């Protein structure tokens, strides 16, 4: 298991533009294209991230390579961070691999934002950080996934995805 095979299960697979758990237009696995309520402002977005007139569909080819610049992105944007990068090389993989997961999703502000729960997985305190990252509209909202994330952050295995 792995990152990308991780991220795979958590947010799917679609080819054609949906709405993700916030109602934002999004493609491929994970990949939001925007928060605006406009579908032709989404297709647009779509169409300039993939170099063609889509109207609106991908391939899995395309939707793959979205997939491997998110995930680049994610990784460097962790390690530009100087409140991330630090807890992120204080990881062992597995639990790197949790931390990118958090990033994907909500993005680097976001997870930069768990100031608590960042100073307790870097103090390697794994139930009190689990205990933490709970209390968090990120969990009430996806709970499924946030359980999935915080068991791989308290166990530093991928047991939650077997
Ligand atoms: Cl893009
Ligand atoms: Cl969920």
């Amino acid at each position: 298991m792995n990152i990308f095979e991780m991220l795979r299960i958590d947010e799917g697979l679609r080819l054609k533009i949906y709405k993700d758990t916030e109602g934002y237009y999004t493609i491929g696995i994970g990949h939001l294209l925007t928060k605006s309520p406009s579908l032709n402002a989404a297709k647009s977005e779509l169409d300039k991230a993939i170099g063609r007139n889509t109207n609106g569909v991908i391939t899995k080819d395309e939707a793959e390579k979205l997939f491997n610049q998110d995930v680049d992105a994610a990784v460097r944007g962790i390690l530009r961070n100087a409140k991330l990068k630090p807890v992120y090389d204080s990881l062992d993989a597995v639990r790197r691999a949790s931390l990118i997961n958090m990033v994907f999703q909500m993005g680097e502000t976001g997870v930069a934002g768990f100031t608590n729960s960042l100073r307790m997985l870097q103090q390697k305190r794994w139930d009190e950080a689990a205990v933490n990252l709970a209390k968090s509209r990120w969990y009430n909202q996806t709970p499924n996934r946030a359980k999935r994330v915080i068991t791989t952050f308290r166990t530093g295995t991928w047991d939650a995805y077997k």
